[PDB]
């Protein structure tokens, strides 16, 4: 069996891993709680890899946030993600660890990136000033890999999720995420029959929505492909693989579906005295397609079993 | 007197600064060589921090190389820079040190950047290959200054050098750096009465070149502006400030210039079978000029001064 170390297991994107492959008899699991194992200690992450036998590592593990989080703590956004980065894949190295997945995100794309969004677009352009100190950290994580891969023939491959829901979001109305947001604002509407549910901005911008046990089957198949395969379609420096649905849709529609979703019976408004952002943001899937795989998960079946994970575990 | 830590002092850059602080009343220097205090030690780096006392730092310690090496260490100009960086901002946070200098380095715009380069170039498109790993290591330490700045109120100011050239360079043939490299061209080429000395490429292409003491002095002036003034001249995420002369000299002009410093009688040749890089690539050092800071070593004499030191160093 392979020595699989998930890092930030408990995470939402960390926990859709490992409720996959702990149904794998080829893979052992090694996982380390925050108390367990603090990330940002080089020193314990070294002792950790020099210790524990690992054979792959899955990089699930970062200090992520909404936009209030990222505009109120920056220091702690590109700090921490860059330690986080920098003692898994050093100590992964100095172990003989010869294959791990990073986790990218979309945000860290340029703010007016052209759409769809190929891999390529990467760097092309200013970043969104919410998110830039994040997506410094996200950016130099995938130089990381790179650079260990070019230098000393390592297998650090990396992911670049499209926005994200499912099981483990926070189901906070204030959530800055228009996902779980909704569904716990719609869930309350519908409990307190309240007549209507405004939202910010006119609804037409088309987005793009991944179930996150999509992202998790997604980053297992790109982890295990063949590298000649990842190889041939990839290049050194242009390495990262979207991960999404490659289909756009409008917040409109989101809204309403969750609403349908949910049952709420009152009615869906969208205040166009409030800005929108940028028309259309979603990630060109073409090379994740040509490595054969192809998400499972329509919206309106994601957002009722995420409704139902969220309604058993309120 | 302020206790000033200058990072890096057998450096380069780090030696110019302290060829200058050494001169100063008002400052006490606080070095350690690489053997006394290991930068990429987070344990060292902030043990160091809560015992000594420091007010300011300089960042001018970094793993900085040539083509070659940019191009067959990557992952080490990569993490090394990004641990180095990590390692001194944070730890000077953690023990109330409330001014850094931060250096960073001109090939770090992007390759096809509109010239001259004003700050607001950076991050403006893709990176040349050669730098990529070290130019993000560089770019995301000024995000680590400048989200230390917004977060928590600290003045950490960056600084982006041009081409640098003066004592303490590596003066060898092979050379990737124009100044030095020539200089030891031609020095031997004088030595030995050699008929011509051939460099590659037209000779049109046009470069900005900057002596190392006019950078020190300008880094020394820029750590030291009041902050409202520093604040006036900067933005919060869009802090540094190019150190150059904002003047363009062909390579021809500056290999015939070397080869008068040096007192070649031979010819320069230049080979156009062999291609040029791009057309022109210089700083636009509005900033630095709006902040009352000129350069004073013209070419001609800071190319003999520098080729004086290397006589006496050889
Ligand atoms: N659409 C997108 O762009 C998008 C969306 C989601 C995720 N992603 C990718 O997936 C990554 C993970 O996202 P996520 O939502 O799964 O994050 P989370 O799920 O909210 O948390 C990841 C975790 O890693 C752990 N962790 C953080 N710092 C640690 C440390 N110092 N030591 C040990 N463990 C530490 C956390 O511990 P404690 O939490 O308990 O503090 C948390 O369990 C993102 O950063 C991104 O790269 C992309
Ligand atoms: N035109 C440009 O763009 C340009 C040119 C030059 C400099 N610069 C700026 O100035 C920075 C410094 O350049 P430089 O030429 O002065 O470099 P250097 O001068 O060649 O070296 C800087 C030094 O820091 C030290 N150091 C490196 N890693 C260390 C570690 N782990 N612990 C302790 N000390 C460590 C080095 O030690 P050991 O060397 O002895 O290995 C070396 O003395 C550059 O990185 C750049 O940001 C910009």
């Amino acid at each position: 069996k392979q020595r699989v170390f998930i890092a930030g297991h408990r995470g939402m994107v960390g926990s859709a891993i490992r409720r996959q492959l702990e149904q794998r008899g080829d893979v052992e699991l090694v996982l380390r709680t925050r108390d367990e194992l603090n990330l940002l200690d080089s020193r314990a992450v070294h002792d950790f890899f020099a210790s524990e036998r690992i054979d792959q590592v899955y990089l699930a593990a970062a200090k992520v946030g909404g936009i209030v989080a990222n505009n109120t703590y920056p220091a702690d956004f590109i700090y921490q993600n860059m330690m986080i980065e920098s003692n898994i894949i050093h100590a992964a190295h100095q172990n003989d660890v010869n294959k791990l997945l990073f986790l990218g995100a979309s945000c860290i794309y340029p703010k007016l990136a052209k759409q769809p969004m190929a891999e390529s677009e990467l760097l092309q352009g200013t970043l969104e000033p919410t998110n830039e100190p994040y997506a410094i950290a996200k950016i130099a994580g995938i130089k990381l890999c790179e650079s260990y891969n070019r230098q000393y023939g390592r297998d650090y491959r990396s992911v670049m999720p499209t926005n994200l829901y499912g099981p483990h979001d926070n189901f906070h109305p204030s959530n800055s995420h228009v996902i779980p947001a909704l569904l716990r604002r719609f869930h309350e509407a519908t409990a307190q029959s309240a007549p209507d549910v405004v939202v910010w901005g006119s609804g037409t911008p088309m987005r793009e929505f991944l179930h996150v046990d999509d992202m998790a089957a997604a980053s297992i198949h790109v982890m295990e492909l063949a590298h000649e395969v990842w190889l041939e379609n990839t290049q050194p420096m242009l390495s990262h693989i979207n991960v999404g649905t490659g289909v756009d849709c409008t917040i409109r529609e989101l809204a309403q579906t969750i609403a349908k979703v949910v049952g709420y019976k009152g009615r869906v408004v969208f205040d166009a005295s409030k800005p929108d952002g940028t028309p259309r943001k979603l990630l060109d899937v073409t090379r994740l397609h040509q490595l054969g795989w192809y998400h499972e998960i329509s919206l309106e079946a994601g957002l009722a079993s995420t409704y139902q994970w969220f309604l058993e575990n309120q």
